[PDB]
C-alpha cells in the first residue's frame, strides 16, 4: 500500500480563481479551476499555477471544502465570517506567497483539532490597494471556534503579539467580533 498508494486528504478541495472584469457580474467571474483529494494531486496543481504575488490586480485565488462556494451565498458562509489578514503593499514580496502557502495547508492539512470541521476556505485578494488573506468558517456564532481557529491561525502563520487580527462575519461584511 505504501508504495504505490496516493496520499488521501482528509477532505476533497477545490480551487477557484476570480478575474476582475467589469463587462460581468462578480459571480460570472468566479470560475472553478479544478478538484483534488490527495497530497500528490495538491502539490501538481500549486506548482502548476501561479504565485500570488504574480497575479493582476482584481485577481483572487479560494481554496473551498468541495461543495462550498467561495461566496457569501452559499448556506455554508452565510451564517459565517473570515478571520483576516490585511497586508501592506511592501508584504506583497515579502508575506503574500509564503503566508497564503501556509493558509493553503492549515486547510488541507486540518490543521485546527476538533474544529477544522467548521473551516470553509480561504480567500487570497491581490490588489493594488493592499492584499488580503482570509479563513472563512461556517458559524459566526461558534465562539470557542472560531476564537480556537483565530489563534492556531495567527500562530503558524508566525505574527508576533505587537500584531492583532479581527473576525468579521459576511453578514455585516455584505466591524471586528473577535479578534486574537
Ligand atoms: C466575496 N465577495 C465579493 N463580492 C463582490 O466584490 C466586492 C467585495 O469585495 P471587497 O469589499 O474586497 O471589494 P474588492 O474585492 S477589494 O473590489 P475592488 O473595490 O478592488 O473593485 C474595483 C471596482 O470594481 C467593482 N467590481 C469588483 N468586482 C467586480 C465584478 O466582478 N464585476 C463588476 N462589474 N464590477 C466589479 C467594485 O465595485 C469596485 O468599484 C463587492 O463588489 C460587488 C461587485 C458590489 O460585489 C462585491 C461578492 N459578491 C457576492 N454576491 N458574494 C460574495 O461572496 C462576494
Amino acid at each position: 500500500p505504501e508504495h504505490y498508494i496516493k496520499h488521501p486528504l482528509q477532505n476533497r478541495w477545490a480551487l477557484w480563481f476570480f478575474k476582475n472584469d467589469k463587462s460581468k457580474t462578480w459571480q460570472a467571474n468566479l470560475r472553478l479551476i479544478s478538484k483534488f483529494d490527495t497530497v500528490e494531486d495538491f502539490w501538481a496543481l500549486y506548482n502548476h499555477i501561479q504565485l500570488s504575488s504574480n497575479l493582476m490586480p482584481g485577481c483572487d485565488y479560494s481554496l473551498f471544502k468541495d461543495g462550498i462556494e467561495p461566496m457569501w451565498e452559499d448556506e455554508k458562509n452565510k451564517r459565517g465570517g473570515r478571520w483576516l489578514i490585511t497586508l501592506n503593499k511592501q508584504q506583497r514580496r515579502s508575506d503574500l506567497d509564503r503566508f497564503w502557502l501556509e493558509t493553503l495547508l492549515c486547510l488541507i492539512g486540518e490543521s485546527f483539532d476538533d474544529y477544522s470541521d467548521d473551516v470553509c476556505g480561504a480567500v487570497v485578494n491581490v490588489r493594488a490597494k493592499g492584499d488580503k488573506i482570509a479563513i472563512w468558517t461556517t458559524e459566526c456564532e461558534n465562539r470557542d471556534a472560531v476564537t480556537h481557529i483565530g489563534r492556531v491561525y495567527k500562530e503558524r502563520l508566525g505574527l508576533p503579539p505587537k500584531i492583532v487580527i479581527g473576525y468579521q462575519s459576511h453578514a455585516d461584511t455584505a466591524k471586528n467580533r473577535f479578534v486574537v
